[PDB]
């Protein structure tokens, strides 16, 4: 893949909607993609300050910094120049949904995305419309080929002002802009996450987040095949 | 309110993406706000034609439209001048899901309707992006105020070719832009729908819905003197 | 049609479950006019009583031969004896608790005979049910159609908190005919009117008195279409 | 420090015996099972040999059941607490619903006691709505992709939140996702209980016979936290 080169930057457009507060952000990022790294800087430029916790968003904001271990095959890396689309609804257990659809491209150079949110139905004394919250454990991503792409199932726990935890788990569909014949597929394997929120200001108007990505098989050996 | 007068017309802006494919659209219509009966004309603008089935867009092209019955309170002509919103995730038992929000506000006599759309994870060869779909059946919406707001709850049967349905849900949150001291709120109550397509045309890109709506509460009587 | 069904009929019922890990056994003796879609259940918590959760959970589990099927829709329910039918559900709470419920009906010696089976699971330790702060279940309309070789059914209902609030659950049925279908008049799609009501409770209720009214019907609106 | 090894849980030895019963109903099929099994309980490793007793030859998928078959038998690594050998000899419960994604629904409830050196379950199963042409009421699955469950305190026990894959006859998987509830006989005052950690699993059928009516299983489960480093210093 080497238009994907050692050190990448990003660039990022986000307009959405939660309940019925509008809302538009921005971020420029760097990461490694190959080991699977990276930090996005974020500005809320419109609607802010935001009445939900930012931690909402902070899945919505990079696919391609994933390191693919055992011999898995890059769906995201071998989509390049073409790029990669994502769409993805997450359900919080207390009623919250946050429905996100991400175009992924590669101009002169910079990894650039482009993001529309939807979320509906927070609770109004929930942890989330409150700002009650103190971000993401981590989380083991489980995917497989479905829908002429790749299928992608999580779960994630929200850590609570308080203590104890908000679950939510999402349903994503990956989709290449290269036609099948041209992909080598992965078959079913697992992503380790840790995505963390590494600085903030001004109520949430500013996020600096980093994450590390590992794609890999579960460390269980097998007694069949 | 005065307002929403016996005869009213509507137009409608929506943008939104389902399964990565953007599109917009447009619509005019008219109704009868008090009898529940509205006819909406609408063009698909950009992203035409759609690789879905244009049935799952349906609800989301007009609450100030229901026949209130029984002395139940309208949330929604209520709301004017000022107007409302609508929130809404509709999640189809074969994966799809459907969010959308929308603004309603009313601009020299006319109400005025803004729409963004959000569907992800339709199966690729199921009956939606296959267009193996025939309209909707009739359903009843269950309301009550919940977070602020008027809170609703509905399931409709999606006809299939070969004489199926497919089945949906979703969830609703109604929000007035008046404060609610200056609301009277509506209890516990349903309202029937029925949401029709009168015509078609370009691949859907050219379609007419006729809906009607009325808010009732359960006739059965109650052993213990409720609604 | 179905001479077996009188204008009158009594019910007897047996039901075993386990709610998060509390188990227990219900009996009921009940009465009805199943023509009319209306009848009466009396119900004893005979193991496992006082139970720790709200006894609105079960009302649902505790009668479909009892409905009014009106404008000729057929009556899956009435056609299906001598031979009886099954029902199973699963029913999800907003906050968590989930309560499965499988079922067989039969008819013996002209009497109608329930045995239930309830598996709950998930319900939040200091949520309304298990605090005992629920006040009945409003009225609800049932979805109905053909499926999976019976009868589907979905529901969504609201039950009442103290203080005015409500908690929402719904649900997926499927009723499943003993007979073949070769042998039934299947309804299309229709609806069920439901009015479920606890009109009588002592003992920490493990003595609970149902009532329920429950009509076929259309939509009252008309159609342009068709 | 305790003097002698797994003292923090004496009566769970590092080779155990279970026996179980299970009752159920998938759809409106009535079904009972019996099983006998052996394991390393420090390891995480155990074979269960499951017999369908009445209601065989089941007309479902066996692969729905797989997971209703053991929670003493988790190798917990990095210090995290195991509930449920600190459970003992009171024992413990757990309650999970399995929800397919093609709209099938698996309830659970089990107990766990100790008897006589032996681990005995006893299990009810309740399962609705599978559909008629779908892969488990027309027996079309090949077994589970290995899952990570994620677990932490809540509702006065511990909480399991899990996704797994179930192969398919031409390939391709079923999804389906459940929550459960798992809850010590001790009161919580004699417990230690673990943070927010990880169970990695791999449950394999490794022998059948007469139409899924005998059945071996075996599986390992390791307790962990996440791998990778956390610029915040978290676990």
């Amino acid at each position: 893949s080497e238009l994907i080169k050692e050190n990448m930057h990003m660039k990022l457009y986000m307009e959405g909607t939660v309940n019925n507060h509008h809302f538009k952000c921005t971020s420029e990022g760097e990461g490694k993609p190959y080991e699977g790294t990276q930090t996005m800087k974020i500005k809320v430029v419109e609607g802010g300050p935001l009445p939900f916790a930012f931690d909402i968003l902070a899945t919505s904001f990079s696919k391609t910094f994933i390191n693919h271990t055992q011999g898995i095959p890059d769906f995201f890396k071998q989509s390049f120049p073409e790029g990669f689309t994502w769409e993805r609804i997450t359900t919080y257990e207390d009623g919250g949904v946050l429905t996100a659809t991400q175009d992924t491209s590669l101009q002169n150079g910079c990894i650039i995305y482009n993001v529309k949110i939807n979320g509906v139905n927070f609770p109004s004394n929930g942890s989330v419309m409150q700002k009650k919250t103190l971000g993401w454990e981590a989380n083991t991503e489980m995917l497989y080929p479905a829908d002429g792409g790749l299928r992608g199932h999580s779960q994630m726990a929200l850590k609570l002002v308080g203590g104890g935890y908000l679950h939510c788990s999402f349903k994503t569909t990956y989709r290449s802009k290269k036609p099948a014949k041209n992909l080598k597929m992965p078959g079913f394997h697992f992503v380790d996450h840790r995505l963390e929120r590494i600085k903030e200001a001004d109520k949430e108007t500013y996020v600096e987040q980093h994450e590390m990505a590992v794609a890999k098989y579960c460390d269980l050996p097998s007694k069949l095949g």
